[PDB]
């Protein structure tokens, strides 16, 4: 379907035509969890080590 490369490249779409990503972990693991259903421990960490390096 869409995996977490979906998900990056969606987040990445919004943030090129006007969006942006919380720099607090929680405040992160929240909103892709939420909004992207991300509860895998292992996309959380891959997700935010991406917005660390975003």
């Amino acid at each position: 379907g869409g995996s977490v490369e979906d998900i990056k490249a969606k987040m990445q779409a919004s943030i090129e035509k006007g969006g942006s990503l919380p720099k607090v972990e929680a405040k992160f693991i929240n909103y892709v969890k939420n909004c992207f259903r991300m509860t895998d421990q292992e996309a959380i960490q891959d997700l935010w080590q991406w917005r660390k390096s975003l």
